[PDB]
């Protein structure tokens, strides 16, 4: 995008807010982010739950100094409880109003656990067990585990463990499981309070044990299917059953786990893929091993995505009588419908304008005047989520602007590359183009690269390259110059470099290291042991040419680098020294 | 106290109400119970913090039919918590207006912990030291426990222990102390809710010398507690000093009780269970170490909430009748007494003549139908007060008999026996029992009367078989009862099963005879080892005898013959073994 300068007239927008998913602990003070920057002083207003939210009403809110932040205090009292629900900010100029994403206000509570009265359990020995948990809603959701009601830890194992529910499996119960009491606890993230629930009271009952085939508790029936985000973690679950206890293995058709990203946790009965795209998706079955048999579960996972931009719109500067587009292309599964707002009002109601001409997810404008200077919002959105981007469109007319300092200098080493910045303004966007020491010729093309914000990037620096660098930006409206002046110094080399030897015990090993540099520059030599820096210590003499090491011995024996390093250049020396026995 | 029944015009009378602490849950609907008797039905008000509670101008304020029980539904909206508050029951009929305890109800409070920064404790080590947990006051008050911030436990030892108020006390600092951090936990059992405090990081630094032991936790070298009686009482002494020291506790003049004192907390805790005055004294503690010895004495007084000796109970009079209400309470200090009438204090209540107050005593001489109410006893100390109702009756209606006519009970040879006579009067009756019109009272050996009436028979035996007649009287008449006590025989089992040695494929039998009284019910079970039976596969159950074929591992061990009947039961036990 191009900014453009506060000075000259500008619609409003937004620097800094609050996120979409705007999760508050339920003991601070709350604050809902909102600034926005334009030439006339920005006025700000809130929304709450789709209806207008007023801020001289309420007491507890206040909103900060030339800004939209609102911040809530309860010190005089109440309770961040009553506040959740969507917020939106508008920032409002004499030249059009800019939105803010729709902040989802939610306090992370830790709610107690239902009253419920547990009756004894009572199994078979040998049988499959589940005790549910049902833990309480959180934000987050809290993390589940299992302990006694004195708060002796439970052991879990391939046998008897918990699910991403937290509800615990016993593929076939034991006499020891009798030997505590199942009660789950819920930990909530943002307060680090736990509930309890009802202690579980198990009583098995003895055969009269025989052996029996796997079978499924958690995902029921031969298939299944799934649906989780892009960029998300996708977690699937296996639970056997069977008096050998079976052993889950899991495969996918027509491809092997990425071993990058997926993982498996919970005894190899939960697979977890970490940052998953459309490769991720497919058929991912299940095998329950075990001594009797083995039976699969198929699981078909579909991967869709939430919008994400391939072209953000991006603000219009123009002239008058100047043509321009605002493009606004985002990805997603499914693909995400376009909607465009002009101030906040939706297009097809805005008041009209004759340069503007909308088309799927593009608005042109031809020959556009001082009018239609508002800001543009475009919301691309999905069943799974949108995208909101702002972009205004100014029309002024202002020459050319040099937005860095004057006569800059650069120092640079021979061989490097270097990038030349002259960042530039201009009310018709002004053409930029360097030139060298007063020549004809603009810099472009081979060893040279020309950026869109003016910056010129030397690829690899050449001892002509030195000299003086002239940016001219120009408009029809008039030109602006800036000055740069590039030093290329010489590079540090080591000429002489410590050799690889061999040594028996008891001689003295020297490692040369002779270094040439720029003369106006500060140069200096270290040494590593191995890859660690190398303590300077006795029997050993560092010469500024070399190092030497008396009575070698096994500690001295591995690699050594010199390391000859300038403000703007470094170069690495490795040698190997090896101390033989007797 | 005596009982009125319900079709004689009698003063209300409270039956059920809410505890005086009355904690309610945070999301269940609110209950305020308040029950009562009267022959004209009582109509049922409150007061809220002393003054009226108007339930019609609260939507959520719902009171039951022929209660007073309150139930505040938050479906609607609302929280319990603005509902906490001192509320007082009053149930009134035309003859008078029976209170209730005051129920402060309050809702329950498992507080988080404030939003605080802790920073990084330094200690020298052999330094004592004390980590504060200071929990956010809660009800009821919550189990302190200490934990790593990754829910280790934490051990504790004589050298490093934690308080009844909370905080972790180390007599000397190790560097070991730094293989965890220190976290608080608060649990309340009330809604099962823990509470962590953020955790405590420590760091030692060496420079160790020894030092003789000093108090930590009891500052000063005496200090004072006052317990009240019935109540836990609980010392702690808590020394530090560079070789680990030992606390001993001892009291000035006297042996700790063995079967009330507890010594906890690794010897550096004393607790007294059921406290009394007896226990109120002088008890010192010694942090003995290698290096010295010192002492810290406490102080401990006993006081006590007030307990009745004496309960008001009602009066029951007939007209011209001299009656007493006694409202005696013990308690340190002594309770001061306060009386009120028809839930009016007694210096501003209608004059009655016949009525005569003094001290802890009313008197009422020559009573008549009128000054028939509900007067209340106040017995009240700075730790608490008992509130007591007891309303003066004056009727004139015979005696009655409140059980059946005609009774039938059946008891077996040897068992302690009682038979039910409820009675009532308008003057109190007397009552006596005969058997088969023997004409002397049935009491002394074997006999025992019981005041409303009972009469327990201790050891019955053959004789004791027959007709026993209930007679209550008084001036207005006299009223009977008959009760038919039939004995029968115990069940004996006269051949029992005999242990045996059995080899595989014999018929083994088990012998079981027994005797009981013809006119009953005989059920007769065998137990394998000590699980009733199941009846079939190749096991034959008769009457008299039981027989197993085809013995195997099983059947060895305990058969146990259970022969029972509606009034008796009898066991015999015999072991088998198979070869
Ligand atoms: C750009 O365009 C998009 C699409 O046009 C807009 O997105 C729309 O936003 C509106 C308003 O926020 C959504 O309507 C709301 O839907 C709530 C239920 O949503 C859940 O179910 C739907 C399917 O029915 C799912 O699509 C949602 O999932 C999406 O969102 C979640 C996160 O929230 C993501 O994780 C998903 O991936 C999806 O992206 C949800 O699962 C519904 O509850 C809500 O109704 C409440 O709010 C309105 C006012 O907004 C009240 O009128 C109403 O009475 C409800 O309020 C009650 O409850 C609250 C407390 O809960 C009380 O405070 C109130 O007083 C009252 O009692 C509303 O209907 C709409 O669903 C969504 N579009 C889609 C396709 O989902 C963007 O907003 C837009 N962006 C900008 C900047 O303009
Ligand atoms: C039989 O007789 C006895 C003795 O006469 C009566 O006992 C008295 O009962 C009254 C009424 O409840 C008490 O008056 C109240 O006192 C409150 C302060 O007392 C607290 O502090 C003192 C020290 O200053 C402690 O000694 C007390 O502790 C003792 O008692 C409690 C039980 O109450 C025990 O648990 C302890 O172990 C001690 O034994 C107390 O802790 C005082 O706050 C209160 O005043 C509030 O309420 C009235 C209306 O009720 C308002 O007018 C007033 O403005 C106050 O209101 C504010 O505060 C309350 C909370 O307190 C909030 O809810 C309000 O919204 C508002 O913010 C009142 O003055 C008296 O203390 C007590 N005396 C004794 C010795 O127990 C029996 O009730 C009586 N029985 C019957 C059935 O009638
Ligand atoms: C092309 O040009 C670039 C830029 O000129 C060169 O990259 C520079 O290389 C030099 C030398 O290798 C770097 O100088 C060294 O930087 C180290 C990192 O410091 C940064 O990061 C730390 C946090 O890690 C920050 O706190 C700090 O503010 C810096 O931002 C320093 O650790 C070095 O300190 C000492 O190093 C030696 C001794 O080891 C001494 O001689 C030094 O004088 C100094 O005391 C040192 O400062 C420099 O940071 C690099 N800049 C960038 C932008 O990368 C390329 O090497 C060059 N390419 C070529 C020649 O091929
Ligand atoms: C003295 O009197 C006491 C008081 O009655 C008496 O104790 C009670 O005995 C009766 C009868 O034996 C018990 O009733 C039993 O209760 C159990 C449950 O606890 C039931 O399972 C029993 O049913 C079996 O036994 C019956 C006996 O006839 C069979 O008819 C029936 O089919 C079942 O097999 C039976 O109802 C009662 O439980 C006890 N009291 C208590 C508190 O347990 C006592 O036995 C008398 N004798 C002596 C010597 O004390
Ligand atoms: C004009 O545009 C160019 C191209 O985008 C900008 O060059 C880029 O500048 C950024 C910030 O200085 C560089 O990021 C840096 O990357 C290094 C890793 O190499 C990291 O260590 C730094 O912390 C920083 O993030 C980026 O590499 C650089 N790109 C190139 C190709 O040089 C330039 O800054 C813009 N100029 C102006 C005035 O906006
Ligand atoms: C008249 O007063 C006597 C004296 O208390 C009453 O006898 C007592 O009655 C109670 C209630 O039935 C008995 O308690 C019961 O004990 C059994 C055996 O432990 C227990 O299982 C029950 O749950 C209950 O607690 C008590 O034992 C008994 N006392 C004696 C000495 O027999 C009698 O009931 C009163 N009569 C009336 C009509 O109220």
């Amino acid at each position: 995008s191009i900014e453009i300068p506060m000075d000259l007239t500008q619609p409003p927008t937004i620097t800094k807010q609050s996120v979409k998913d705007h999760i508050v602990d339920p003991r601070d003070n709350i604050l809902i982010e909102c600034e926005a920057k334009g030439n006339p002083a920005p006025s700000f207003h809130w929304t709450r739950n789709s209806r207008f939210f007023n801020i001289a009403k309420d007491p507890r809110v206040s909103m900060r100094r030339r800004s939209g932040t609102l911040v809530i205090d309860f010190r005089s009292g109440g309770r961040p409880e009553e506040y959740e629900g969507e917020y939106q900010c508008f920032a409002r100029n004499k030249f059009g109003t800019a939105l803010s994403n729709r902040i989802r206000l939610q306090v992370s509570k830790s709610p107690l656990w239902p009253k419920e009265n547990l009756d004894p359990v009572v199994v078979q020995e040998g049988a499959p067990l589940t005790l549910q948990c049902n833990p309480p809603p959180g934000l987050p959701s809290p993390v589940i585990f299992w302990m006694s009601s004195s708060m002796e830890p439970i052991t879990q194992d391939k046998r008897v463990s918990q699910g991403h529910n937290g509800d615990l499996y016993f593929s076939n119960v034991m006499l020891q499981d009798m030997q505590t009491d199942y009660s789950c606890n819920a930990r909530f993230h943002f307060t680090h309070t736990i509930q309890q629930k009802n202690p579980f009271t198990l009583k098995v009952l003895t055969n009269n044990v025989a052996e029996r085939t796997p079978s499924f508790m958690y995902p029921q029936g031969t298939s299944s299917s799934q649906m989780v985000l892009r960029g998300m973690d996708l977690l699937l679950e296996c639970i056997a059953s069977g008096v050998p206890t079976p052993d889950i293995a899991w495969y996918k058709k027509g491809g092997d786990l990425p071993s990058n990203k997926a993982k498996f946790e919970n005894f190899n009965k939960a697979l977890r893929i970490t940052n998953v795209s459309e490769e991720d998706s497919g058929e991912y079955f299940c095998l329950a091993s075990n001594k009797m048999g083995s039976i699969r579960h198929t699981i078909s996972v579909r991967v869709k995505a939430a919008p994400y931009w391939l072209d953000e719109p991006k603000n219009l500067i123009l002239a008058p009588g100047e043509d321009g587009r605002l493009v606004c292309r985002a990805n997603g599964n499914p693909k995400p419908t376009v909607q465009w707002m002009v101030n906040g009002e939706p297009l097809q109601s805005a008041p009209p304008n004759p340069n503007r001409e909308v088309a799927g997810d593009t608005i042109i404008f031809r020959d556009t005047q001082i009018s239609s200077r508002a800001v543009y919002q475009c919301n691309t959105s999905n069943e799974h989520g949108y995208l909101l981007a702002n972009a205004f469109v100014s029309v002024l007319d202002v020459p050319p602007r040099m937005l860095s300092a004057r006569n800059q200098l650069i120092r640079v080493i021979l061989y490097n590359r270097t990038r030349l910045d002259c960042p530039f303004f201009g009310s018709p966007i002004p053409t930029l183009r360097w030139f060298k020491n007063g020549q004809g010729s603009n810099l472009d093309g081979g060893n040279y690269h020309v950026y869109e914000n003016g910056s010129l990037e030397i690829k690899m620096i050449r001892k002509e390259d030195q000299g003086i660098y002239t940016c001219v930006a120009t408009n029809i409206l008039g030109k602006a110059e800036n000055q740069v002046r590039l030093e290329v110094k010489d590079p540090t080399r080591i000429y002489r470099m410590p050799e690889d030897q061999v040594a028996k015990r008891g001689t003295t090993v020297q490692l040369e290291c002779r270094v040439k540099h720029d003369p106006s520059l500060k140069l200096t030599v270290s040494w590593l042991k191995d890859d660690e820096p190398l303590y300077i210590g006795n029997r050993m003499k560092k010469e500024d040419d070399s190092l030497t090491i008396f009575g070698v011995a096994e500690r001295d024996q591995g690699s050594y680098t010199c390391m000859a390093s300038t403000e703007l250049d470094q170069d690495l020396a490795k040698a190997y020294l090896t101390v033989l026995a007797d």
